[PDB]
C-alpha cells in the first residue's frame, strides 16, 4: 500500500520503466520526469523501506532480501511486460540487488550514481560505523541538523550551484523524510551491510546503461568499473554534473534513458 505509484502511458505499450530514489529522498525525486516517459513508456515509481510514503514495518529488518520480497511483489503484476529496472544512488544499490537476485526478470538496468558495495572487508566496516554514527545522530538530533550537514557533504558540492528552487526542493524532500526510519534505513540497508556484488556483476546478462556524472569522481571510478564487469552495459559520463544527474541536468539525464531505451525496444 501507498509505497509504489503507477503512470499509465499515453500509449499502447509492453515497456515498463521502474524508478528507484536515492537516500533521504523519494519517489518525488523523479516528478518533472515521469511525463517525458509516459509519452511512450509505463511508468513506476517505488518508495524504498523508510522513504517517503513507505510503511514497511518498524519491526522487521529492512535488509537487501527484504526489499528484494518487497520489489518481487511489485513487479510480479508486470512479470508479462519488459521491466527496465533504474537506480540512482542508494536505489541503483537496490537494482543492482535485484538484477542479480530479484525474483522476477527485469529485461534493462539503468544506474545512476551508484556503486555494487563495498570490496575489501575492513572498507565495509568503516562504511558501517560511519552509517551507524550517521543513523544515531538522526535518532537523536532529529532530521534538520542532519540535513543541514548532510548538504555540506563533498559529495553533493555540486548542488550549491543549482537555482534555488532546485535547492529548496531538494531540501524539503530531505526534511520531509521521518529520521527514525532514515536510521532504521541506514542500519539495515547502507553501503556498509550491503553484500559486495562486484563478483556478481558479470551475471546480469541483460543491457544495462551506467550514468556517473563528470565532477562525481568516486562514482566515475566506480560507473567505469561496473561497465567493465556487466557484459552488456553502455557507460555515459554526464558533464558538468555531480551526484545527482537527474536533478542537475534533467534533459540530458531524460535523453540519455529516452535513447538507451530506444535502442533496447528489441
Amino acid at each position: 500500500m501507498t509505497h509504489y505509484k503507477f503512470y499509465e502511458a499515453n500509449v499502447e505499450t509492453n515497456q515498463v520503466l521502474v524508478f528507484l530514489h536515492g537516500f533521504l529522498s523519494d519517489s518525488r525525486t523523479y516528478h518533472n520526469h515521469i511525463e517525458k516517459f509516459t509519452d511512450n513508456y509505463h511508468v513506476i515509481t517505488i518508495d524504498l523501506p523508510g522513504h517517503g510514503e513507505d510503511q514497511s514495518s518498524m519491526d522487521e529488518t529492512w535488509n537487501f532480501d527484504y526489499i528484494t520480497t518487497l520489489l518481487d511483489r511489485i513487479l510480479d503484476k508486470y512479470k508479462d511486460k519488459s521491466i527496465t529496472l533504474f537506480g540512482y544512488s542508494m536505489g541503483g544499490r537496490v537494482a543492482l540487488y535485484y538484477a542479480i537476485n530479484g525474483h522476477i526478470p527485469i529485461s534493462n538496468l539503468i544506474l545512476e550514481s551508484t556503486s555494487p558495495g563495498i570490496k575489501e572487508e575492513a572498507n565495509q566496516l568503516e562504511r558501517r560505523l560511519v552509517d551507524d554514527a550517521r543513523a544515531k545522530v538522526l535518532d537523536i538530533a532529529g532530521i534538520e541538523l542532519f540535513v543541514n550537514d548532510w548538504e555540506k557533504l563533498p559529495l553533493f558540492q555540486s548542488q550549491l550551484e543549482l537555482p534555488v528552487e532546485i535547492q529548496h526542493q531538494i531540501r524539503q524532500q530531505r526534511l520531509s523524510q521521518s529520521p527514525h526510519k532514515m536510521a532504521k534505513a541506514l542500519r539495515d540497508y547502507g553501503t556498509g551491510q550491503m553484500p559486495n556484488l562486484w563478483p556478481r556483476l558479470k551475471e546480469i546478462k541483460v543491457p544495462t546503461l551506467i550514468l556517473a556524472g563528470e565532477y562525481d569522481e568516486k562514482f566515475v571510478q566506480i560507473a567505469k568499473k561496473m561497465a567493465n564487469l556487466i557484459p552488456n552495459s553502455k557507460c555515459k559520463l554526464i558533464s558538468a554534473t555531480g551526484h545527482t544527474i537527474h536533478v542537475e541536468d534533467s534533459d540530458e539525464f531524460d535523453t540519455m534513458i529516452l535513447g538507451f531505451l530506444k535502442e533496447e525496444q528489441n
